C-alpha cells in the first residue's frame, strides 16, 4: 500500500471495532503516525518517535481547532527500525486500546466524544505498509 494511506471508517468508530495495521519499519525510521480524524480535528494521534533528544518515545495527543492538547507520553517502545510490526487498535467504551505485536501497549481516554464522527484513519511515517483493515469482535 502507498504511504501516507487513508482508511475510511464508514459511520465512525464504535466499541468492539478492531483495526489491524501490518507493516515494516524502514531501516532509518524517524517517526510513525496514526491519525484518527474527525474532519480537520485529530481525535487520537499516535506518534512513535525514534529520536526525540536521542530517546525513543511514543507521543499521543488530540488536535482541536488546529491546536494540540496535553501530550500523553509512553517510554515503552516496542518498535524496531527495519522490523515488521503489527499494530492493533481496539475501540472500547472509554478509551482506544493499543497493542503492538500482540502485547498491550497503552490506553488513550476518549477526548473527542462523538465517536461516530471519527471517520478517517491516516497512516503515515517511515514504514512499508502491508495491510490496514478493520473488523468487529
Ligand atoms: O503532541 C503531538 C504533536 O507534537 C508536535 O510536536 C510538539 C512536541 O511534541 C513538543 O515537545 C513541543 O514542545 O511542541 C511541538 C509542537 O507542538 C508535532 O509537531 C506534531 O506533529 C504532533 O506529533
Ligand atoms: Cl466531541
Amino acid at each position: 500500500l502507498i504511504v501516507p494511506y487513508n482508511l475510511p471508517l464508514p459511520g465512525g468508530v464504535v466499541p468492539r471495532m478492531l483495526i489491524t495495521i501490518l507493516g515494516t519499519v524502514k531501516p532509518n525510521a524517524n517517526r510513525i503516525a496514526l491519525d484518527f480524524q474527525r474532519g480537520n480535528d485529530v481525535a487520537f494521534h499516535f506518534n512513535p518517535r525514534f529520536n526525540e533528544n536521542n530517546r525513543r518515545v511514543i507521543v499521543c495527543n488530540t488536535k482541536l481547532d488546529n491546536n494540540w492538547g496535553r501530550e500523553e507520553r509512553q517510554s515503552v517502545f516496542p518498535f524496531e527500525s527495519g522490523k515488521p510490526f503489527k499494530i492493533q487498535v481496539l475501540v472500547e467504551p472509554d478509551h482506544f486500546k493499543v497493542a503492538v505485536n500482540d502485547a498491550h501497549l497503552l490506553q488513550y481516554n476518549h477526548r473527542v466524544k462523538k465517536l461516530n464522527e471519527i471517520s478517517k484513519l491516516g497512516i503515515s511515517g517511515d514504514i512499508d505498509l502491508t495491510s490496514a483493515s478493520y473488523t468487529m469482535i
